[PDB]
């Protein structure tokens, strides 16, 4: 599968995806980097791997549809046909998400339904829980109300912070996602006719 892979800032992840798909097992295939702000630590990851990065500017778009669809342009450019975000902070359009319906996965720091939100670490911590963990989903016009694909539960230690928490769920995230992609790729995990995540 052909694979694009949409950062916002780090791309701890985006390496991670990197390094499984780079596996001569691998079903995937990373063709594109698209972020959305320039000058972010993952457009260097993906130079350094050797893969075409683009910068697209929500800022610089009227309207959302009209950003989403300078995404979509690359994606056919370059014969997408998985889409990961991987620490993407855009919300997509209707038409977007339902143009990649099961064809686009997320990573989401947090057990969903748990947590939604952009503030997961901080609204666990809030709340009190001492089981947390990531969620590798597709995405659904409901944000984070997508078919979940994987899940890995990771302990909240006692005095945790958001920058504890996150560095032990990023650990899991790492593990998840390119299994997640991986599942995929390969045509082992799809959504169902039925809108329900579907084995084969
Ligand atoms: N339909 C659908 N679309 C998308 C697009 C990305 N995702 C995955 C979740 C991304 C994380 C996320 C959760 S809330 C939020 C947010 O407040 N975004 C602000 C911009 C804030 C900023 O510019 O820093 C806004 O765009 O208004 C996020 F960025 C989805 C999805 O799951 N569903
Ligand atoms: N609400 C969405 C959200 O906060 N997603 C989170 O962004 C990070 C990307 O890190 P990276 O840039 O090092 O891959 C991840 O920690 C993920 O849980």
């Amino acid at each position: 599968a052909r694979v694009a892979v949409l950062i916002s800032g780090t791309g701890s992840n985006l390496q991670a995806l990197i390094d499984s798909t780079r596996e001569p097992n691998s079903s995937a295939q990373i063709d594109i980097v698209i972020s959305n702000k320039a000058a972010v630590a993952g457009l260097d990851k993906a130079e350094r791997a050797g893969i075409p990065t683009r910068v697209i500017n929500h800022k610089l778009y009227k309207n959302r549809v009209e950003f989403d669809s300078a995404i979509d342009l690359v994606l056919e450019e370059f014969s997408i046909d998985i889409v990961c975000l991987a620490g993407f902070m855009r919300i997509l359009s209707g038409p977007f998400v339902q143009k990649w319906n099961g064809k686009m996965l997320n990573i989401h720091p947090s057990l969903l339904p748990s947590f939604k939100g952009s503030n997961a670490h901080e609204q666990a911590l809030e709340t009190g829980v001492t089981v947390t963990g990531c969620t590798v989903h597709f995405v659904a016009e409901d944000v984070d109300a997508g078919q979940i694909i994987l899940q890995e539960a990771v302990p909240v230690k006692r005095g945790d912070t958001v920058a504890t928490l996150s560095e032990r769920v990023k650990l899991a995230e790492h593990k998840i996602f390119p299994a997640a992609l991986q599942l995929v790729a390969s045509g082992t995990v799809q959504l169902g006719e039925n809108g329900k995540i579907c084995w084969v």
